[PDB]
């Protein structure tokens, strides 16, 4: 119904709710700026005894240096276990999933940075171009890689030409947007240009894909229905909230314009509509008052 | 209806047909190897009157580079002006397209290498990247680029902002088989990859897009009605035949097996299904006979 969320409504909603899920940029935050109010709000919800998450389609850092951005801006006392990054999720599906034999269960080819490689090799994953003691490569990684080239490209569809090896994608975003006005390329493009080349449906661990939540539920209890989910992307935090039961919550500080979502909700495409809009997630501090 | 070609169907078929269009690797030759028969199947042609044109996607290697293929694989004296490239088409539609004023058309900024853009600029058509007297740069050509990287999908998403800047692609075709056994990325694969990015749909050039068969026309009348279409892909040839209201015939040498058009009749797909089979082209000189 994409209600402007204020006064009586915003402060039931609020009381209501046992727990928040913030996606990160767009929400808290754009480039090297903190939304203003921001940091109070998570203040006050602590206080208020709810429950905060972060959910990042991030696999560019490791969680240690991707909780850094968190104090760097402003946001004091969170701890990482609080975080959760497609980087962090990926690593924990491909332990879940690689499909070989107890004694020698894969490595994992992978299409990303230093960050991402960490993560994966934290949760005990052997990784394709590690030195060797080569071992069968049993999964593709794309993650968001900034040297991606094709000879990595006609790498993977090697490996993928084994159909027992696993694809797996980080996340499907398209673009991420700069300070000065430019979009840096997404995942989302890598992986669609490896799906094409290699003629297979990648596996999805990011928002808007449901195992992001079974990542988040992992190490917490989340009752989806007390539960607010606030980003600033229809087609990725939108859609993941609907997907998990949550009530949505658009902020207007990041990619995706009212607009567009009620261009949605005309087209009766519910999934990628809100519950609610915020212009900015300092509007929501006013309902948790003392 | 997917008709083996043979005995008096293949005479009459042949003899009613003004001329014949191949594609070339998977129908003329593989790799480094020749269809024995192929050769001579082209010279009973030319003897029986009929013309002969070639319709190529590649994009890697400019005319005079491509035309080399055929003498080096037994195919004597053929002209350049039979053969058509996706590489040839997209440099006469850029400048036929190009959106700048007159004193200035624009600048094409390429993903391809060496013989791309050579044809290009064998057309009259300035390059980004090229020396200056920086240009405004008012096409994005996505050729096959095997120095693809992450950096030249950031520079031509960055291009792609300005919305009358136009996105062309030479091809949409996935990948390429190799003399081993592996394949390559294509072109298809690299287009989707910035069509992603950019949020845009690009313009194609080669087979299956109607556009390719304009450009045969420009310097040829061909009464398509009159005309076979040979090839080995059916969502390539096959479906450029069947778009352009040529008779289909689909040969069994390259990338497409008899079952896959198969299932497309029985799912009704009538587009992706060939009017014809034959095992190897060497099977049409039959019906040609004095
Ligand atoms: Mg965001
Ligand atoms: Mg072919």
């Amino acid at each position: 119904r994409c209600e402007r969320l204020r006064g009586a409504a915003l402060r039931d909603v609020l009381g209501r709710a046992q727990g928040v899920l913030f996606d990160c940029d767009g929400v808290l935050w754009n480039g090297e700026r903190a939304v203003p109010g921001a940091p109070e709000l998570l203040e006050r919800l602590a206080r208020a005894g709810k429950a905060a998450l972060f959910v990042s389609n991030n696999s560019r850092r490791a969680r240690p240096e991707l909780a850094l951005r968190f104090a760097r801006l402003g946001f004091g006392g969170l701890r990482a276990e609080q975080l959760f990054s497609s980087a962090l999720c990926a690593a924990r599906l491909l332990r879940q999933r690689l499909p070989g034999p107890p004694d020698a269960p894969g490595a994992v080819f992978v299409l990303g940075g230093e960050g991402l490689r960490a993560e994966l090799r934290a949760a005990g994953l052997r990784l394709a171009g590690d030195p060797s003691a080569a071992p069968r490569v049993r999964a593709v990684l794309v993650g968001y890689d900034e040297h991606f080239s094709f000879a990595k490209l006609r790498e993977a569809c090697a490996h993928l030409r084994d159909p027992e090896c696993l694809l797996v994608a980080t996340d499907r975003d398209p673009w991420h947007p700069l300070s000065d006005g430019s979009r840096t390329p997404g995942t989302g493009s890598l992986a669609a240009a490896v799906e094409t080349a290699s003629g297979r449906q990648a596996l999805v661990v990011g928002k808007p894909s449901p195992y992001m939540f079974e990542c988040i539920t992992e190490n917490f209890s989340i009752d989806p229905a007390r539960t607010l989910m606030v980003g600033d992307r229809l087609e990725t935090d939108i859609l993941f909230g609907h997907r998990c039961g949550m009530t949505t919550v658009l902020t207007l500080t990041g990619v995706s314009r009212l607009e567009e979502a009620q261009a949605y909700l005309a087209a009766g495409q519910h999934d990628l509509v809100p519950h609610y809009y915020v212009e900015s997630i300092a509007d929501l501090t006013e309902g948790l008052e003392d």
